């Protein structure tokens, strides 16, 4: 798979994009990743942020499926108009295929002003596309299509331009060391999972682990944070506060409030712990913990900067990018699993690297699903 490798780009805290093209003869795009969505979707009128966009008058194979769809979401809106139309990835499986196509024609906070993106792909299940699960996702068309496998890999490296790979259809060994640790896909919607146990420092936050999925927890390409579940993030900044107080912060940097800075070069990483979420393992009461650093959730904001990178939802735990920068992440839609391995560019010190380890005995695990 060695033309896929680096075949994403993004720009600090704006996503990671790869290059498609739609339409004959081909149209090329840049297109947000994003493993928390379903839809692909993409500019079709000039926004002015826009630096192209899809122009189906000029695409022979361009098909009208004469329906509107309108998508808010927490954040943005878009609305467009469906279409069908022919679909490659130029640094992908050398294969074309008739997709789905939402052409973006009014949007509010989608599209981000200097950004080099101009549309989505939703990775994600066909439960939660836009208007319904009638609107055969991209990869569901993929697979339905050719004989590419029924997976994609993702290594999002993270440092300003970021970089990463999508692999289509398998699995780099090269992009990870040690073992692949899976855990279950537990509906096929978002990509969702279960959190069986949270360490700061290896010490338990002794909650009732329903808790920490509450009312899901997913792996997210979309979102730059780690987000937690109102009464976690609580828990866990107050671990994380009693673990870093050696120096002491502003109430407000907790909160994503206020930056924190540092003479340069200078920055005191071993002060801040790791942070260990134990996920539920592919056996009957056996689990496996994936542990990040301070530098994945402190990020960098351009004396050195930072922001805390870990905030509150009330949507569920949300493995964002501080999560998935730490690890090779393998969404194996074939048989119903994410894999987990120490990604093999991920940012660490001499002291302490991301690590992916097991097995450890955790029982009653079925009962930290949220229902
Ligand atoms: N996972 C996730 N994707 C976002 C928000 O969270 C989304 C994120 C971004 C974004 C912004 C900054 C950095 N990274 C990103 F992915 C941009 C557009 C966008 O646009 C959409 C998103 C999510 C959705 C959803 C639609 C219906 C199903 O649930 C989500 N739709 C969008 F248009």
């Amino acid at each position: 798979f060695v033309e896929m490798v680096d075949n994403l780009r993004g720009k600090s805290g704006q996503g990671y994009y790869v290059e498609m093209t739609v339409g004959s003869p081909p149209q090329t795009l840049n297109i947000l990743v994003d493993t928390g969505s379903s839809n692909f979707a993409v500019g079709a009128a000039p926004h002015p942020f826009l630096h192209r966009y899809y122009q189906r008058q000029l695409s022979s194979t361009y098909r009208d499926l004469r329906k509107g769809v309108y998508v808010p979401y927490t954040q943005g809106k878009w609305e467009g108009e469906l279409g069908t139309d022919l679909v490659s990835i130029p640094h992908g499986p050398n294969v074309t295929v008739r997709a789905n196509i939402a052409a973006i024609t009014e949007s509010d906070k989608f599209f981000i002003n200097g950004s080099n993106w101009e549309g989505i792909l939703g990775l994600a299940y066909a439960e939660i596309a836009r208007p319904d699960d009638s609107l055969e996702p991209f990869f569901d068309s993929l697979v339905k299509q050719t004989h590419v496998p029924n997976l994609f890999s993702l290594q999002l490296c993270g440092a300003a331009s970021v970089g990463g790979s999508m692999i289509i259809g398998g699995i780099d060994h090269s992009l990870y060391t040690g073992s692949l640790w899976y855990t279950p896909i537990r509906r096929e919607w978002y990509y969702e999972v279960i959190i069986v146990r949270v360490e700061i420092n290896g010490q338990d936050l002794k909650m009732d682990c329903k808790e920490y999925n509450y009312d899901k927890s997913i792996v997210d390409s979309g979102t730059t944070n780690l987000r937690l579940p109102k009464k976690v993030f609580e828990a866990a900044v107050k671990s994380i506060k009693a673990a870093s107080s050696t120096e002491k912060f502003p109430d407000g940097f907790w909160l994503g409030e206020q930056l924190v800075c540092w003479q340069a070069g200078t920055t005191p990483w071993n002060i801040f712990p790791v942070i260990s979420l134990y996920l539920m393992g592919e056996v009957t009461n056996q689990s496996f913990r994936i542990t990040i650093l301070p530098q994945q959730y402190l990020r960098p904001v351009e004396d050195d900067c930072y922001k805390f990178a870990i905030s509150q939802s009330s949507t569920g735990t949300v493995m964002g990018a501080v999560i998935m920068e730490g690890f090779y992440v393998v969404f194996d839609r074939a048989r119903k699993r994410i894999g987990f391995a120490v990604s093999a560019c991920h940012v660490h010190d001499e002291f302490r690297t991301a690590a992916v380890e097991g097995p450890f005995v955790t029982l009653d695990m079925e009962d930290c699903g949220y229902n």
